[PDB]
């Protein structure tokens, strides 16, 4: 049996109201419940963003607020995929995605699963100019909100990371 | 990379409202993707249930219409915890709850990990009388729409499985 080890039941709408100004720059995520094996967390904007991700589990979205969407290589293609406010979606392990929050105001769940130890996530950037992978990291991830920026920003500060090693092309770095 | 196995994007609020019909009695929830990691299901009403449910997992709600509430067993007691319109809420491992879903036209999304071989869910039934332990079946589950009905008709149609060990009280089966 036990305990309500995440609290009680509580208004989502009156919450996201209340966190609104972290989901903006510069920390436009946030998580609602600590140390749960569902990582469930809100996303607003504007945030664009470069970097392409690979998750080893699933995501499941729900563009509560606003719209938003999705950068994917789907079956080696650029694909973009749209969440339209009300649409929900389900990513399956794996597929490349690289999110695009311009709206303020958004407001997006999304809910993952805490990765197992061994279990991986990638990080990666393709050149604008050929399409190939120009960097990818790889992490053992341990907080959906906090490992990525220090990995962003090692990417931006290296013209070698971003150099693509198929037609020389250096990647911008933190806009497109 | 690859495949969008699960479908593009769609607006949730347009799905509830055409699998309304399915959201009633007999059929009552409804499972949005099919084969996934992530069991994603909305539940409508009404429906009124006596089993407690112990998932070896953690379980997210979202109450998106109306009203409901999980009857609980907390630190010993029996608690209740309200599922208002716009309350969230998650559940940790095993916290044993009966949700009690009283109003037509709500819906609930429910989200749940599939079970890994040999992780069981267990459903319980308590003496309304003593509160002792009445029941339990403990299951490997593969459809959380699907394994329960014939678990529960097997309950109640048994005076032998229904009988307080404690203090003999033959338990009502179907309703409360
Ligand atoms: N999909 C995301 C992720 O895995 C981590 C942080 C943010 C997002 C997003 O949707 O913006
Ligand atoms: N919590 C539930 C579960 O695990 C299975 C089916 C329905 C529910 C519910 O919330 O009603
Ligand atoms: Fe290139
Ligand atoms: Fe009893
Ligand atoms: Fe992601
Ligand atoms: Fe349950
Ligand atoms: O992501
Ligand atoms: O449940």
């Amino acid at each position: 049996r036990h305990m309500l080890t995440y609290g009680a039941p509580f208004n989502f709408p009156r919450w996201i109201d209340e966190h609104a100004h972290l989901l903006k720059p510069p920390v436009g995520n946030r998580q609602v419940w600590q140390d749960s094996d569902f990582i469930v967390t809100v996303v607003g904007g504007p945030n664009h963003r470069t970097d392409y991700h690979d998750d080893p589990l699933e995501e499941f979205f729900y563009q509560l607020r606003g719209n938003a969407y999705l950068n994917l290589w789907v079956d080696g293609r650029r694909e973009r995929a749209d969440l339209k406010e009300g649409d929900i979606f389900l990513l399956p392990p794996h597929v490349r995605h690289s999110p695009q929050r311009p709206e303020a105001g958004s407001a997006c769940l999304v809910i993952e699963r805490q990765r197992p130890a061994g279990m991986l996530d990638g990080f990666e950037w393709y050149c604008d100019a050929c399409g190939h992978l120009v960097h990818r990291v790889e992490v053992q991830l341990k907080s959906i909100v906090t490992d990525l920026p220090p990995l962003f920003e090692s990417f931006y500060a290296s013209e070698d990371k971003r150099r693509c090693p198929h037609c020389g092309q250096v990647h911008p770095g933190r806009a497109a």
